């Protein structure tokens, strides 16, 4: 076929057949955590394509216009030509409506991918060394993801997003030298201001995602790089990586998770409505809401405002706002974020070069700390969202702001003495499978009289008759007999029927030979990294 | 020093000494030519940083305002909001006037810089093979290039940008199928339309700009990967790269050479007036100026339209109107400069692994249809700007219409005969050198009366007194003896005196004494090429 002459016709030119070869036999472990950052990627991609769609419609211009599209109930209503056209995209462009829904829902799905991401780079110690890069790197990207998207959702300049661009520029006035200059540069002058929607456009839609995309590329070319990490395993060692390579069966599910995570944003995008913008009318400044939160990565932000004790400094002439300390608070928040591998090397004191994960249950206090972090942030998050959570489940307004108070001292603490405690009592189990084997549940009567449980050994026995306890090795360790297989099915066959009698057999003698014959090579491999260890 | 220590914690985690040593040693031929593609490179910088600073002053909005701005001869004017922006950078920005020509005279010479870049990519030959991929992505920048930069100017909706646009929608909606649709499509209704500036501001600050962006890293990516071509010279081969290391001293020649264009921009940004909108009024369909071309990129699918002898078409129901034709045209002209590296194939009768570059006197045939084209190209521009030609030096206006026309076909002809013909006188010129010697001018009578002119050999001469012919190389043969140091200064030291003449004996022994040692090392570097072709 000519697809020979074509790859001849390329090499000879290029020379690439030593790279290639290179690149498709690389390995990458199969662990279901190590595709959560994919869901971000795939995220991002949908996020750009959606929105190059969304700027051949939308008009970033302040000034006003006499609304005569399609929205029937607004006619006559005089509008900013952003809030028009965001309002043709919705009813005047076929599937508009469909396309604008999609990059917000890909907007949410790739913030939250990226927390749960960073989540299993935290507690899974995939930061430590040679990667703390990735993790600065990285931390810069969830940052910069919230800006744009606070700023994405502030560019229809309707009634909900105005409010949220007046807190910001009433954030930025109250700093304690430049607040004024500040804000009079960012905006051209006071707010609202005509030069304001065209700045945020072009930070939305050019400025930030090129440096995302920069940012982007250097973080998976650096995971490609230096290789991935993995979790302890049989033959695992820090100087290998097990998996599958590439391609073929890595490359073909990377595209098929790309496939679910596309889909799966084409189907919530069509069938819940996100940003109903055209009943919350457009922007004027007299104006507001029970219920007017910014969106939900910005919520943390938000109930830090709420939760700060109004303590307010006058020196003669001059004064410092009391919004001034939430700035100094959310600004320790993300530099703790930023800078955490080496203030975990300054009190764990080791600076080794890891490439094996640890399971968060070994390592108690990170991930106590992860908790009490997650626990912050969502108090945060709900006292944000207080104004709502009161409103439904009826509990009294200040009750829920004295609650996000005091619970972002005490709720921390309760959740940094049970995540330890509960670390602790899952690897005492696992010590406890691993010198007495797996409790199978099979309880058998001596005739003495005395109620035994059968334990199944993992390791060799004693003359006792008894195991040798075992090493912990970090792996997981089994603690029930069906995940050893002694629960599978012996019958082979579809539904209302069996498979004849010969296929049946000989395909499960091929099946146990296999299943064997896999546990011969794992634990050669194991061996071998014992005797090339000394 | 602590620059150990960052070199140091850098390579412990990422491994990079071997790669940078790589990079750091690669070589980079030196000639002159070799450095046109840079200016483009920086102008393209420019024209992103300038873009940058003007998108946050421009608004793309076709909806009018009353003018109310520091431009007092406007004031009262109803005019775009495009157009009110732009005077704003112009007049009530502290040097946005500044910023707006340097990225327009950043655009100029960009496209400049790419045109005779190309020129000599296509002289020398180095489209060959295995480097006509780069042809086919370099064509398609300067295709875009020219298109971005055109709707770039069309941005501020002044009178002479609008006009240009409104020649673009005619031509679009002439097409002879779908040339209504495909104008509906692109400016979402008829012409003046509200989605259109937005679509266009849009395209030339996010897609086409992204699209170069990644078109310019594939090509400067390719042309790292296989090394750079060659003049031919003492000590070259097909197999080797003679020049300087890409540090110390050609990354600094990077860097200056940056330098010199960058403030050569800034310069001619503030000493030349370009584009002065603030003269031309805001655009209506209804009026126009006698000299209104577009921009000087532009100007020869202009002058198509203008030496198109009307040749239209009526079919009952339907037409194809007389501006299909210079479509057409078009559409070869730039088909053939696309696909020329195989259109060369077919009848230069190779498919050779060229890496060594040819002179152009040497190729009379493809260097004669570059001038061919060249003067093509030309006759189309200044029958663009035929207008302003007629009007300034008082030639007739039909006279140049048919001085266009009748030269698009007669011009290439006598550029082709006198091209190929002095080739030809050039080539001729260096073997006559090759088999004669150098003639130095140095004339003398012998005893019998004959004048005599003395030349001076290049190789060895036999015994009956005269040179041996030397083979022909591709290299430059010396013309003269002021080429080969006879004129060089004997005197050393500055203005208005000598240096002691110690130290000007030892540094001209050391001088000659180099000089001596370069010779000897190219010469055994090209008796080791001799003996290793065999
Ligand atoms: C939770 C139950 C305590 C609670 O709600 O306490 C509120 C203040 O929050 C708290 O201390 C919450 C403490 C949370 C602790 C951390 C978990 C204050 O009560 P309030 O919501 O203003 O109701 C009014 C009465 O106070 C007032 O006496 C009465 O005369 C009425 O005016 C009544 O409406
Ligand atoms: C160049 C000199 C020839 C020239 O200009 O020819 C013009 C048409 O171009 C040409 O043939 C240019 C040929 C170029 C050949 C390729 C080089 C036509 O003359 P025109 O410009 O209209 O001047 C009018 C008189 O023709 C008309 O008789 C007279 O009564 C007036 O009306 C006069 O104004
Ligand atoms: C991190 C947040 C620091 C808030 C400091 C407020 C000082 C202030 O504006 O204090 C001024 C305020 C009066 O002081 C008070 O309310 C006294 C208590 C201040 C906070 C003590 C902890
Ligand atoms: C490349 C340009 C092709 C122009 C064809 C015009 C045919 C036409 O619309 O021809 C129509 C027109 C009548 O024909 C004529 O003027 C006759 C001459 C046509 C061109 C002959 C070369
Ligand atoms: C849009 C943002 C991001 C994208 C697209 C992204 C993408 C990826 C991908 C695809 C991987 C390899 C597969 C996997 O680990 O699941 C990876 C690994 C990694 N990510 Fe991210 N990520 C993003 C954000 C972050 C954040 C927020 C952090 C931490 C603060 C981070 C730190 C890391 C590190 C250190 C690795 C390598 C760990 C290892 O090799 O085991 N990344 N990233
Ligand atoms: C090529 C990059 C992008 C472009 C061109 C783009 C374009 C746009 C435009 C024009 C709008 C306003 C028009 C409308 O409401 O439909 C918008 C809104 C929005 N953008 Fe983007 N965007 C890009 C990337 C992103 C990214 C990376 C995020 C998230 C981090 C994001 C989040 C949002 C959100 C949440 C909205 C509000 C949607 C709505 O209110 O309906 N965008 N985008
Ligand atoms: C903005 C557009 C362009 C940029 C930034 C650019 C940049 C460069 C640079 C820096 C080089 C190496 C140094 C030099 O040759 O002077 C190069 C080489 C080259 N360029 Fe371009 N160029 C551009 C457009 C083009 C065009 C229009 C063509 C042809 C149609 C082209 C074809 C080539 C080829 C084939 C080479 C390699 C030739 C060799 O190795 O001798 N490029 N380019
Ligand atoms: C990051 C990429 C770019 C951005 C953000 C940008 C931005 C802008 C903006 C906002 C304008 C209209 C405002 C004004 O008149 O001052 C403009 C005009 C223009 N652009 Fe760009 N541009 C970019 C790249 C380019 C490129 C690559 C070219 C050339 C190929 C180009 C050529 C022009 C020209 C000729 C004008 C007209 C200038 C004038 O009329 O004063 N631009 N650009
Ligand atoms: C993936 C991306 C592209 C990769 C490019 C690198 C691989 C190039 C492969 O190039 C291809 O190799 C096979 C190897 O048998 C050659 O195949 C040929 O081999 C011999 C000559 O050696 C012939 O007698 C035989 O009939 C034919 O199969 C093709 O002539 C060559 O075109
Ligand atoms: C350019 C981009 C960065 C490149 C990084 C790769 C180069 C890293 C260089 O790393 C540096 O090498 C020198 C080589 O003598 C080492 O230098 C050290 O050598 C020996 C130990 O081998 C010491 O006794 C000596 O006192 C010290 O000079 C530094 O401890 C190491 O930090």
């Amino acid at each position: 076929m000519s697809l020979a002459t074509v790859g001849n016709n390329l090499d000879s030119r290029y020379t690439m057949a030593s790279g290639i070869r290179r690149q498709i036999n690389k390995v990458f472990p199969t662990h279901w955590s190590f595709m959560l950052g994919e869901i971000a990627l795939y995220s991002f991609i949908v996020l750009l394509l959606t929105g190059v769609y969304l700027t051949l419609f939308f008009d970033p211009s302040i000034t006003k216009v006499i609304y005569d599209g399609g929205y029937l109930p607004l006619n006559g209503v005089e509008m900013s030509r952003a809030y028009a056209t965001a309002l043709d995209i919705s009813f005047e462009v076929r599937g508009g409506l469909f396309i604008r829904q999609m990059h917000h829902w890909a907007a949410l799905l790739f913030v939250v991918s990226m927390l749960v991401h960073m989540l299993r780079i935290f507690f899974t110690g995939a930061f430590r060394r040679p990667r703390e890069a990735n993790w600065i790197i990285g931390v810069v990207l969830i940052i910069l993801g919230m800006a744009e998207g606070f700023m994405g959702y502030s560019l229809p300049d309707d009634l909900l997003s105005g409010v949220g661009l007046r807190i910001m520029s009433a954030i930025i006035v109250g700093l304690p030298i430049i607040g004024t200059w500040m804000h009079w540069l960012i905006f051209g002058g006071d707010f609202p201001s005509d030069l304001m929607l065209d700045r945020f456009y072009i930070a939305h839609v050019l400025i930030i995602p090129a440096i995302l995309l920069g940012l982007i590329a250097a973080h998976l070319a650096l995971v490609w790089y230096q290789k991935h990490t993995q979790f302890p395993g049989a033959g695992r060692t820090e100087n290998n990586v097990i998996g599958i390579r590439i391609m073929p069966l890595f490359a073909v599910k990377a595209v098929a998770f790309g496939l679910i995570v596309f889909g799966f944003l084409a189907l919530l995008a069509g069938v819940t409505t996100i940003n109903a913008i055209w009943n919350l009318g457009p922007y004027n400044p007299s104006q507001v809401s029970a219920g007017s939160q910014p969106d939900v990565y910005m919520l943390w932000t938000d109930g830090a405002a709420r939760v700060m004790p109004a303590w307010e400094l006058y020196l003669g002439n001059y004064t410092i706002p009391a919004v001034f300390w939430v700035a100094v608070m959310l600004g320790i928040l993300v530099v703790l974020l930023v800078t955490y591998p080496f203030i975990e090397r300054k009190f764990t004191g080791d600076d080794a070069h890891h490439n094996l994960l640890q399971r968060p249950r070994d390592v108690p206090v990170r991930t106590s700390l992860g908790v009490m972090a997650l626990v912050f942030y969502i108090l945060l998050t709900v006292s944000g969202g207080n104004d709502v959570y009161a409103m439904q489940f009826h509990v009294s307004l200040n009750a829920m702001t004295w609650i996000g108070r005091i619970g972002l001292i005490v709720g921390p603490a309760i959740a940094y003495f049970i995540t330890y405690r509960l670390c602790i009592g899952l690897q005492r189990s696992d010590r406890e499978v691993l010198e007495h084997g797996i409790e199978t549940g099979i309880i058998k009567q001596m005739p003495n009289g005395a109620f035994i449980e059968v334990h199944q050994p993992l390791g060799p026995v004693d003359d006792h008759g008894h195991p040798i306890p075992l090493p912990y090795a970090g792996a997981a360790v089994p603690k029930q007999m069906n995940q050893l297989g002694y629960a599978e099915v012996e019958t082979r066959g579809g539904f209302f029927g069996p498979d004849p009698e010969d296929i049946r057999a000989k395909a499960k003698e091929i099946e146990h030979a296999n299943h064997i014959e896999e546990a011969n090579t794992l634990r050669a491999l194991n061996e071998a990294n014992i005797e090339r260890d000394k």
